[PDB]
């Protein structure tokens, strides 16, 4: 089997991407944030405290004929930006781009944090990291991808994120029309549960590629590109108007700049982000100062290849028993 689904920037910044998923019988369609940096399918639901729901679409399990209470199971999660939700656990039929899974764990929020309430466009999260990161106890869990793997034509899914446009998530096959050149594969480490890989260095603009190991995770659920302090400082030192803002919290530059490209290595291969990907947006509507799309990871503890990198590439998540990561240019 295979599936395919249009994914959609939630705003004009590419702050995040949402994807329609059908849950239950007759399907309820919810707009979920596909997140390869966590492994919980959690939704807004009829169980959510009401003063905490705010425009979102909700999952009603009682209205689905195929929902079953997962007795005794609860979950709690918190993300890197400090937001959080908890509640209890159903299994139910879940469908993504015509790819259907049964007795998939759907995690039902009883409470959500403020950031989630205030975010009207995202109805919940589909976690696509490894299943060890799943928060449901007493037994975790296991993601959509894992549940699907047995029926997939290939134990694989691809991320095709568009710049200021729609894109594609595919499961079970690889679309050869979707990129240019060949995929280079790199080794994954599942030690921390992440899509964790090691970049072989970087170049800024037209200058020299520098061979240095950059350990980092590929993370569709993170907006920006976070790199070590000395790599990021080396980029922004090419942009004449760029300074680090304490108040705004990272590198800003004049919106009028033309930014240099940034190349990261994958094995012997190179992936170039266009300078335009890295102009993130004005810090206020009508500002002359913009917020940069590459920031320091020093406060975070790990490097994140997030949306700014990934939407520059056709990215292949190969979940064979030894997982690897694929990059093509597009
Ligand atoms: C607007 C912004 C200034 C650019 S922002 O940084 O707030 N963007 C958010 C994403 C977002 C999209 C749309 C609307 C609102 C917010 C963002 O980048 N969130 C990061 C926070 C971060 C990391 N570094 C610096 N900041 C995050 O938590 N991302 C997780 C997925 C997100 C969570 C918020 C909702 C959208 C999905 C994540 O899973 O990808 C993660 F990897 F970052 C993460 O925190 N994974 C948590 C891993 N858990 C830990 C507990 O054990 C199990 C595993």
């Amino acid at each position: 089997s295979t599936g395919s689904a249009t994914t959609t920037p939630i705003d004009s910044l590419d702050d995040a991407y949402i994807t329609p998923v059908q849950i239950g019988t007759p399907a309820q369609t919810l707009n979920l944030d596909f997140d390869t940096g966590s492994s919980d399918l959690w939704v807004f639901s009829s169980e959510t405290t009401a003063s905490e729901v705010d425009g979102q679409t909700i999952y009603t399990p009682s209205k689905s004929t195929t929902a079953k209470l997962l007795s005794g199971a609860t979950w709690s999660i918190s993300y890197g930006d400090g937001s959080s939700s908890s509640g209890d656990v159903y299994t139910d039929t879940v469908s993504v781009g015509g790819l259907t899974v049964t007795g998939q764990a759907v995690e039902s929020a009883k409470k959500v944090s403020s950031s989630f309430t205030e975010d009207s466009t995202i109805d919940g999260l589909l976690g696509l990291a490894f299943s060890t990161l799943n928060t449901v106890s007493p037994t975790q869990x296991k993601t959509f991808f894992d549940n699907a793997k047995a029926s997939l034509d290939s134990p694989v899914f691809t991320a095709d994120l568009g710049y200021h446009a729609p894109g594609t998530y595919n499961f079970g096959f690889i679309d050869t029309t979707a990129y240019t050149g060949s995929i280079t594969y790199t080794a994954v480490s599942t030690k921390q549960g992440f899509w964790e890989w090691t970049s072989t260095g970087y170049a800024v603009g037209s200058g020299t590629f520098k061979s240095t190991s950059i350990d980092g995770i590929a993370d569709t659920g993170t907006t920006l590109l976070y790199l070590p302090a000395t790599v990021v400082s080396a980029y922004w030192a090419q942009v004449s108007g760029a300074k680090s803002s304490s108040s705004v919290g990272g590198y800003v530059f004049p919106c009028s700049a033309t930014l240099p490209s940034f190349t990261f290595g994958v094995g012997s291969a190179r992936i170039v982000i266009p300078g335009d990907y890295i102009d993130f947006g004005p810090i206020s509507t009508g500002s002359s100062s913009c917020f940069g799309g590459i920031q320091s990871s020093a406060g975070i503890g790990i490097n994140i290849f997030g949306d700014v990198a990934l939407k520059a590439a056709f990215v292949v998540f190969n979940g064979a028993t030894t997982p690897t990561l694929g990059f093509a240019s597009k």
